[PDB]
């Protein structure tokens, strides 16, 4: 049983999402490789922009369906990483970067390719500045997909810790800045820090507590669900119980952080909308994770 | 304020409690040598013989008094030691346990001396048997009341394992067994290792709860998860008590499979309903005993 514990943040919902839906869903439905209608059909009840108007509930109007598009053909890609080696899934993603850069133009018969090169190509007529500082938290992402990770003892403290950095979570940050046409200087990103990581945190165990079934079958790990059940000796349904416990006090953690910014004369207007923006990102993981078919609900 | 989470145990006291505290503390009133009055007011304040009867409220009625009696002497020898050194304090235990095996006699000078003698003569009186099979668990943790502790980083589970060890639980767990006069096979004993073990972190843990700001004023899951998560003291708490009660529910589902699996006996069912009664009762004594006071 995992009835999630009470909560302080309420996850929003951008009210395009039903017109960007079926513009996002339309395009990739019309252009991208599907096998059987079985799959157009389990593509729209994925609802991928649903996810992503979760993720930026105050995206500006006419910049949500870049973040759609993006995150829509990210996950398509993620499906295909799946049956492909490190190898294969490595020289895949790779040919997309140049593309992505704009510097090879996409083989017009090939979706994946033309898909991305127009997004990329469409992101910088809109926003050129903006668009290419997203290129390498796209790319170090992309990388990461197709790892390659040191094996070495790890308990729970040094398992959080090495999520605070976790670059899927510096990505979602970074589309969001696009998204809400937030410019931010290194300088006040530098003064977030610690909200930062608590965030990415937060999403990270949100994502083990869910995505544990998931992972425990393709595995037949490294996720908090079986690091707690381990060193306290309990089931992984009893350590995601406990791991959203600690989630709710890295929600309180995120508010007292957030009061400090504001009390040390350290928050501008572009913080205090990006601190808000983090706090939708992890109620609305939430809310998808525990709804998603994608971890079999 | 810390509200703790919902628990299906709840706590329960000795029926007895009333009659053996009075016969216990006088006993102790009489041979141990108190200091000053203040001493005998705080002892009295103390009970001992409560929180005995709230550990091992399943004791049989004519053992119970031996369970106070020791916990009794065991706690008084505790301060004690406060005042003395590694060494001395070595050494004053080590002349008490040749003294509980009746090997040596007592002098009859030296209360402490005498106390111990004779209580371990009139266990032996009343279950030979039962008295020598707690011998060394009293030993163990006489001898651990002055053992240097080293420090190593440590992560929860370490720390979760390590208490899974702890001297004091084990004590408990067996003066438990004697009072409550189930003599339990090998074979039984090795079919709840799992079952003790996940009570001796229930204990531990919510010890370390509520004794932290005591500590406070090193070692324990409250500092080492706070760290770990990157959250309060207070946080930690709160999470720590969640753990608590899936321990509470992992003891519930534990034995449902040892009865499931045809090796729950009549002497493990009660041995294991008096774990139960040993954690709701730990919470109780921890929330307001005043060892951990201010
Ligand atoms: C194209 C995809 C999924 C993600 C890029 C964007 C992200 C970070 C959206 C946030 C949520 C997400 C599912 C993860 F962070 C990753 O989960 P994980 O790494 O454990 O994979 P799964 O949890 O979905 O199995
Ligand atoms: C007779 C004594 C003192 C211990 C053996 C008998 C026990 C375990 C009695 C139980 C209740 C108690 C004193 C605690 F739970 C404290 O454990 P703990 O004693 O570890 O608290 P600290 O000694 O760490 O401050
Ligand atoms: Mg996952």
């Amino acid at each position: 049983s995992l009835e999630p514990p009470p909560s302080t943040f309420q996850p929003l919902c951008h009210p395009l999402v039903e017109e960007v839906s079926k513009e996002v869903d339309g395009y990739f439905l019309q252009h991208w490789n599907f096998p059987n209608e079985k799959a157009r059909k389990k593509f729209v009840a994925a609802g991928f922009s649903r996810v992503t108007c979760l993720y930026f509930p105050k995206a500006l109007d006419d910049r949500i369906h870049f973040a759609c598009r993006l995150l829509t053909v990210l996950f398509l890609i993620d499906d295909l990483l799946e049956y492909m080696s490190f190898e294969e899934g490595s020289a895949y993603n790779e040919k997309l970067i140049p593309i992505s850069r704009g510097d090879v133009l996409p083989d017009r018969s090939i979706p994946v390719e033309y898909i991305i090169y127009d997004l990329w190509e469409s992101m910088r007529a809109h926003d050129r500045e903006m668009a290419d500082e997203i290129l390498e938290p796209v790319f170090l992402f992309m990388r990461a997909q197709t790892d390659r990770t040191r094996a070495r003892p790890m308990g729970l403290g040094g398992y959080l810790e090495y999520r605070e950095r976790d670059v899927g979570k510096e990505l979602l940050a970074a589309l969001m800045r696009f998204s809400m046409g937030l410019k931010l200087s290194p300088s006040e990103l530098q003064r977030v820090r610690e909200i930062d990581a608590n965030c990415s945190k937060h999403l990270s165990v949100v994502n083990d507590i869910y995505s544990y079934e998931k992972e425990l079958y393709t595995s037949k790990l490294c996720t908090s669900v079986q690091i707690l059940a381990q060193e306290a000796d309990v089931t992984a349904e009893a350590a995601k119980r406990v791991l959203f416990v600690m989630c709710r006090e890295w929600e309180l953690r995120h508010q007292l952080l957030v009061a400090r910014l504001s009390a040390e004369g350290l928050e501008t207007p572009g913080l205090a909308a990006y601190v808000e923006g983090l706090e939708y990102q992890m109620s609305g993981n939430e809310l998808w994770s525990q709804t998603t078919l994608r971890y079999s609900v």
